[PDB]
Parts: structure tokens; sequence; C-alpha cells
């Protein structure tokens, strides 16, 4: 599902604020890593990243592959590809507690300035 900044801002209402990561920061990060596509999959060196939040199958979700996952979120990766972000957010929170926003930023400067540009209208 290709989401919009506005529908996504509504669906992320329970994520915004967790570990002090704001809503506009999340909209910025997600646009950059998945283009708001719940079905995004990016293949990396020794793993794949799934869904809107690009959760990897090395440590976080178990993919329907031959990859041995630590599966911290205790979730199959296919559940991170549908239009229900409920479980995705559950996992995102686990990652925030473990790795922090650093999991997404990866020491890069993206989404650091003019974040107010990312609001839907109000929030
Ligand atoms: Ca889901």
């Amino acid at each position: 599902k290709q989401l919009t900044k506005c529908a996504l801002s509504h669906e992320l209402n329970d994520l915004a604020g967790y570990r002090d990561i704001t809503l506009p920061e999340w909209l910025c990060i997600i646009f950059h890593i998945s283009g708001y596509d719940t079905q995004a999959i990016v293949k990396n060196s020794d793993h794949k990243e799934y869904g809107l939040f690009q959760i990897n199958d090395k440590d976080f979700c178990e993919s329907s592959t031959t990859v041995q996952s630590r599966n911290i979120c205790d979730i199959s990766c296919d559940k991170l590809l549908d239009d229900d972000l409920t479980d995705d957010i559950m996992c995102v929170k686990k990652i925030l507690d473990i790795k922090g926003i650093d999991y997404w930023l990866a020491h890069k400067p993206l989404c650091s300035d003019k974040l107010e540009q990312w609001y839907c209208e109000a929030q």
C-alpha cells in the first residue's frame, strides 16, 4: 500500500513521541527509507529490510527464507508488508528500546532540519 503523508500521520499517532522521536521526524525518515510504501523491501549484503519501517530479518523479524534470524520482534516479516501497521509499530518500539532511532538514521544527517515541512497540516 502506498500511503500519503496525511494518512500516515494519522496511523502513526501512537508512535509519535516514543523515545522522543517526533511525528514530523518519523514522516521524514519513513519517506526517505520506504517512500511511504508498506510493501518496500530492500536487499542488503547479508539480509533484507521489510516494510514501511525497513525492519531487518537478521535481528528483528523472521523472513520466509533460509535466513537465521534472532527475531527480536518475534514476528514473521510478511506481517510487516500488509496495511496494518499495528504490529509494525509494536516492533518499531522494541527496536527503539534496543537500538534507538540510530537504527534508522545510521549516523547520517537526514531529517535534521526544517522538520516542520513534514506536517500534514496541523500534525
Ligand atoms: Ca503489519
